[PDB]
């Protein structure tokens, strides 16, 4: 028994609504035109209530939740509506960034740190923001990691079947000012309660606690400082850019670029790659830079860029960080586990896994399945060849986190970018790497394009062939429909990617990503000869990807006679 005042407390609402058939979230959440969550009636709402219904009642009373986003266009209105409806489902408090900005990684930091059950990150990546633009929902767990596949099948099951919601309309929300603001709720005995905290804060913490800053600070000043580019392209890492790599690490401003976050990101896709950010690789092909970055939306994928623009692939950057965690304090007090990766991936890291006898693991795309893996001390660092590199320090990629990293390489190996690449090819050899996409073509097509294809890779006598393309040969070794048993809590993936390996240290992979699909081609040749380390890897895979196109068929069936992104 317990006994408390009031005043003017807050209604509960409850609404009658109807379910939605396409309210299950991808594998990075639930993503739609922004004008379905801003207009479809009750389309928000009814998902917000769904997610927050995926929590034991019980657990669900009286407990935290950490709401982020990463600025783009209706944020701010979502924010508000899911702290009306936190409010009337019985959450205890909610932690919001400073403007309802945090980044993916500090949410997921920000749960740990404070043992929140969950969060709510509002974004859709890579995707244009504004009206027109895209708008996404993502629901991490209590680990900081995305939502199992166990807790999305939750979530939908209560969306189709959704038939009223709870909500306070009459709460305001200020996030522009940092503190605490408690509600007195109808029907609730303790206040509910809001901490709106810095954006950066509690993130550069774990930060200061896993790298060697004045290792980095010293690069990035006096005579010999590291001249660096850093592009956030107007998301939600510009605060952190500032606070972090100029403020703390001694950066001069001029190195932070598109470091205001904007609704629309500057009218320009937020999206880190040698075609999107166009004004870094032009900055950084003028030879004055000895480092260039650019972070997506949401702050969790990163390219890295040396002098001159020399374009650090992902899968590269995953080993060559992988085969110099010793130069972090963090990973030489708490040693290197094991490594993953995604299916897609280059086997660059693999060989570095078998230099230093550690396991690697090879999952499905997307950060779902690397969780449990670090949860069970089976890996402590893990990357993805979509732009994706993390450790155990979260359960998010982290492009920040990418970027000190390579710096804290650079310094302690006084090198610069591609001379620790090439460095690596020479130990090791290389990994030539490409990825095709062909975007948003007919899913009719796409379906039987893999339904094809799968028949045609599984078929008894392929393992027996061997495909030639001018004087290149290569012979089937397996083939197979990638398929991943969860070591840890035996989730089952199937009908993730089609991959073919040839016997001469080559791979072709076929996977299947609005109404369109995306059709990825990915195609890998190893390199062990030194003196074959600067080719054109349009070149070195030019043979594979005419035997990717001939296969699949891909261009007949979609009738396009060409890729739309190449990486
Ligand atoms: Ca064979
Ligand atoms: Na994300
Ligand atoms: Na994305
Ligand atoms: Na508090
Ligand atoms: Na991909
Ligand atoms: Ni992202």
């Amino acid at each position: 028994y317990f006994q408390s005042m009031e005043t003017n407390p807050i209604p509960v609402v409850t609404v009658q609504t109807t379910p939605f058939d396409d309210q299950k979230p991808g594998t990075n959440g639930l993503r739609k035109k922004t004008t379905v969550f801003e207009s479809k009636k009750n389309y928000l709402q009814n998902y917000i209530q769904s997610v927050l219904s995926s929590i034991d009642l019980r657990d669900r009373q009286g407990c935290t939740m950490v709401v982020g986003s990463d600025g783009r266009y209706f944020s701010r209105t979502a924010i508000e509506v899911i702290v009306q409806m936190a409010a009337a489902n019985g959450i205890g408090r909610l932690v919001i960034g400073h403007n309802g900005i945090l980044s993916t990684p500090a949410v997921s930091c920000i749960i740990r740190k404070i043992k929140a059950i969950g969060g709510i990150i509002l974004t859709a990546s890579r995707n244009p923001g504004g009206p027109n633009g895209d708008f996404g929902i993502k629901f991490n767990v209590a680990n900081g990691g995305p939502a199992p596949d166990t807790v999305i099948d939750k979530i939908h099951q209560v969306s189709r079947t959704l038939e009223e919601y709870a909500i306070c309309p009459d709460m305001r929300i200020d996030l522009s000012r940092l503190g605490r603001q408690d509600f007195d709720l109808e029907n609730k005995f303790k206040p509910f309660r809001v901490e709106i905290v810095d954006s950066v804060e509690v993130y550069l913490n774990l930060l200061r606690g896993i790298f060697d800053f004045n290792a980095i600070k010293g690069l990035l000043t006096g005579p010999d400082q590291l001249k660096m580019r850093v592009d956030a392209m107007s998301g939600v890492m510009g605060p952190y850019v500032r606070r972090i790599l100029c403020d703390e690490l001694g950066a001069p401003a001029n190195s932070a670029v598109n470091c205001v976050p904007l609704e629309d990101f500057g009218g320009h896709y937020p999206d880190p790659n040698l075609t999107y950010a166009t004004g870094l690789v032009d900055a950084m092909k003028g030879g004055e830079f000895g480092f260039g970055a650019a972070f997506d939306a949401d702050g969790d994928r990163c390219m890295i860029l040396g002098q001159n623009a020399f374009f650090v692939n992902p899968s590269d950057s995953l080993a060559v960080v992988a085969a110099n965690l010793s130069c972090i304090p963090y990973f030489r007090q708490v040693g290197v586990r094991g490594f993953a990766r995604s299916m897609p991936t280059s086997t660059a890291i693999d060989r570095v896994a078998k230099a230093m006898k550690v396991a690697v693991y090879e999952t499905p795309a997307g950060w779902r399945f690397f969780g449990n893996l670090m949860d069970s001390g089976r890996c402590s660092f893990c990357g993805e060849e979509s732009f994706g590199m993390g450790s155990d320090h979260i359960r998010e990629k982290d492009g920040l986190w990418t970027v000190l990293v390579w710096l804290s390489i650079m310094a302690a190996r006084k090198q610069g970018v591609e001379d620790i690449v090439r460095d690596h090819w020479t130990k090791l050899g290389r990994n030539y790497f490409c990825r095709f996409d062909y975007e948003a073509i007919d899913p009719r097509a796409a379906f039987y394009l893999m339904k094809d294809l799968e028949a045609v890779i599984s078929d008894k006598a392929f393992c027996s062939q061997k495909f030639a393309v001018g004087n290149s040969v290569y012979s089937v070794e397996k083939a197979d429909n990638f398929e991943y048993i969860d070591p840890v809590d035996g989730t089952v993936a199937r009908n993730q990617g089609l991959r073919i390996i040839f016997s001469e240290s080559s791979r072709l992979i076929f996977r299947l990503s609005g109404v369109g699909a995306t059709i990825r081609i990915y195609a890998e040749s190893f390199e062990r000869d030194p003196e074959r380390h600067n080719r054109e890897p349009q070149v070195v895979l030019g043979p594979l990807i005419a035997i990717a196109l001939k296969i699949s068929d891909i261009h007949e069936r979609t009738g396009r006679r060409g890729p739309t992104v190449i990486t």
